[PDB]
């Protein structure tokens, strides 16, 4: 099924955010059910969805490491880094906006995993 794809979209896709500041992270991390427990780091990709799906085709992706895919095009993104100890609510986050290509895992032609290591920074 496409449950992992729709799940990928739930944790990593946000078409048109308004502000990509700390408050945006705290608000969207709650709405996307990533606050129980608080996910430590999570990145959202912005833009048109067709571009992200495209990462699994040749027109916007290259093989990467072992069974991963890295996009040819760059995407606006916002990485939300947990700040504070507790893995439980309230979850406090620091946002960092960025613009670069992304690394995903594809399945049945659809993105089903986002490799956070490329945005990973304490």
């Amino acid at each position: 099924d496409n449950s992992r794809y729709t799940h990928f979209l739930t944790q990593h896709y946000d078409a048109k955010p308004q502000g990509r500041d700390d408050r945006y992270c705290e608000s969207i991390m709650r709405r996307r059910g990533l606050t129980s427990p608080c996910k430590d780091i999570n990145t959202f990709i912005h833009g048109n969805k067709r571009s992200i799906k495209a990462i699994c085709e040749n027109k916007n992706g290259n093989p990467h490491r072992e069974n991963l895919r890295i996009s040819k095009s760059s995407f606006q993104v916002t990485t939300c880094k947990l700040h504070g100890g507790s893995p439980w609510p309230p979850c406090q986050y620091r946002a960092t906006a960025g613009f670069r290509n992304v690394v995903v895992a594809c399945e049945n032609g659809l993105p089903v995993h986002l490799d956070q290591s490329i945005f990973r920074r304490p």
